[PDB]
C-alpha cells in the first residue's frame, strides 16, 4: 500500500550512503592509486547523481505522479536516465579496457597510464555518452504523462547504444583476461593438485610401497612447483625475500619428503604416513600465503564481479525493453520489476565493493570513525 513510497527513497539514499563513502575513501588515500581511483569515483559520482536527481521521481511517477512545474522536468528526467547508464556502461568498458591493457602491455602502458591520461578518458565517456543521449530533432506545454516514445528504429540503436554494445565489449575483454590468468597459474596448479592427490593417496594407503611411490611423485611435483612464480609474487625480484621464502620453502619440503621416503623404505609404514602429514602442514605454512592473488589481480576480479551485477541488473530490463519492438510478452507485470532492478545497480556497487575487496572493509570502517 502506502508503505512503499519511503522504501524506494530509503534505498535511494543507500546509494548516497554507499557511494559517497567510496567517493571520499579513494579521494585521498596513500594506498589508492590515482589511475584506478579516478574511474571508481566518476562511476560512484554518476550513481550518487542519479540516486538524487532521477531516482525519487520514478517512484512518484510510478504511483500518483506527473511532471510538475513544467515538462522541462520530464525533459531532463529522460535525458539523465539514459546518460548515467550509457556512461556507467561505457565506464565499465574503459576499466575493462584499462585492466586488459595493463595486464598485457606491462611497462609501456604504465608509462602512459598518466593520471592526466585517464582523467581525459572519463571526460570523453561523458562526451560520447551525451551524444548517444541527445536525440536528433526528436523529443523523448501541458503535462506529457512522462514516458519514452518507443520509436522502434531509434530505441534499439539507443538500447544497444547504452547497454548492449558497451556491455558486450566489457564482457568480451574480460573473457580474454580470465583465459590469460588461467594460463599463467596452470602448471603450478597441476603441481599443487598432484601434491594434494598423492597426499590423500598416502593417508588413504594400506602398504609401504604405495606411500613410497606417492612420495616420489610429489618430490618431482614440488621441484616442478619450486620453479614457478606464485600469484602474489608475480613481477617481484628473486632478490625479494618473499620470492626466496618461496624457494627455501620447497627446499624444506623436499627434504621432508626424502626423510619420509627413508621411513617407507625402512618398512615403517605407519611412521611414514605420519611424517607425510608433517609435509602437508609445512607446505601450507610456507606456500599457502603466496598462492593468494596479487594486489592488481584483486582489483580486476572485483570489477569482474561488478560487471556481473551490471549484467544481472540491466540485462533483464534492456532485453525485455528491446523485445517491446516486436511486443511478444507481458510488460505489465515485468516492466516494474526490471525498471527497479536496473536502477538498484547504482546503490549496490559499494555493496559488492566491500564484500570482496580487502582494502574496502578497512576503508569503510576508518572513514566513519576517523
Ligand atoms: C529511461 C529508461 C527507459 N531507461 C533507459 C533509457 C535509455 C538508456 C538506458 F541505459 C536506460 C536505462 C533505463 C532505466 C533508467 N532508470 C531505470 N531504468
Amino acid at each position: 500500500t502506502l508503505t512503499l513510497v519511503c522504501l524506494a527513497g530509503l534505498l535511494m539514499l543507500l546509494t548516497v550512503f554507499g557511494n559517497v563513502l567510496v567517493i571520499i575513501a579513494v579521494f585521498t588515500s596513500r594506498a589508492l592509486k590515482a589511475p584506478q581511483n579516478l574511474f571508481l569515483v566518476s562511476l560512484a559520482s554518476a550513481d550518487i547523481l542519479v540516486a538524487t536527481l532521477v531516482i525519487p521521481f520514478s517512484l512518484a511517477n510510478e504511483v500518483m505522479g506527473y511532471w510538475y512545474f513544467g515538462k522541462a522536468w520530464c525533459e531532463i528526467y529522460l535525458a539523465l536516465d539514459v546518460l548515467f547508464c550509457t556512461s556507467s556502461a561505457w565506464h565499465l568498458c574503459a576499466i575493462s579496457l584499462d585492466r586488459y591493457w595493463s595486464i598485457t602491455q606491462a611497462i609501456e602502458y604504465n608509462l602512459k597510464r598518466t593520471p592526466r591520461r585517464i582523467k581525459a578518458i572519463i571526460l570523453t565517456v561523458w562526451v560520447i555518452s551525451a551524444v548517444i543521449s541527445f536525440p536528433p530533432l526528436i523529443s523523448i506545454p501541458a503535462e506529457p504523462r512522462c514516458e519514452i516514445n518507443d520509436q522502434k528504429w531509434y530505441v534499439i540503436s539507443s538500447c544497444i547504444g547504452s547497454f548492449f554494445a558497451p556491455c558486450l565489449i566489457m564482457i568480451l575483454v574480460y573473457v580474454r583476461i580470465y583465459q590469460i590468468a588461467k594460463r599463467r597459474t596452470a602448471d603450478l596448479e597441476d603441481n599443487w593438485e598432484t601434491l594434494n592427490d598423492n597426499l590423500k593417496v598416502i593417508e588413504k594407503a594400506d602398504n609401504a610401497a604405495q606411500v613410497k611411490d606417492a612420495l616420489t611423485k610429489m618430490r618431482a611435483a614440488a621441484l616442478d612447483a619450486q620453479k614457478a612464480t606464485p600469484p602474489k609474487l608475480e613481477d617481484k625480484s628473486p632478490d625479494s625475500p618473499e620470492m626466496k621464502d618461496f624457494r627455501h620453502g620447497f627446499d624444506i619440503l623436499v627434504g621432508q619428503i626424502d626423510d619420509a621416503l627413508k621411513l617407507a623404505n625402512e618398512g615403517k609404514v605407519k611412521e611414514a604416513q605420519a611424517a607425510a602429514e608433517q609435509l602437508k602442514t609445512t607446505r601450507n605454512a610456507y606456500i599457502q600465503k603466496y598462492l593468494r592473488q596479487n594486489r592488481e589481480k584483486r582489483f580486476t576480479f572485483v570489477l569482474a564481479v561488478v560487471i556481473g551485477v551490471f549484467v544481472v541488473c540491466w540485462f533483464p530490463f534492456f532485453f525485455t525493453y528491446t523485445l517491446t519492438a516486436v511486443g511478444c510478452s507481458v510488460p505489465r507485470t515485468l516492466f516494474k520489476f526490471f525498471f527497479w532492478f536496473g536502477y538498484c545497480n547504482s546503490s549496490l556497487n559499494p555493496v559488492i565493493y566491500t564484500i570482496f575487496n580487502h582494502d574496502f572493509r578497512r576503508a569503510f570502517k576508518k572513514i566513519l570513525c576517523r
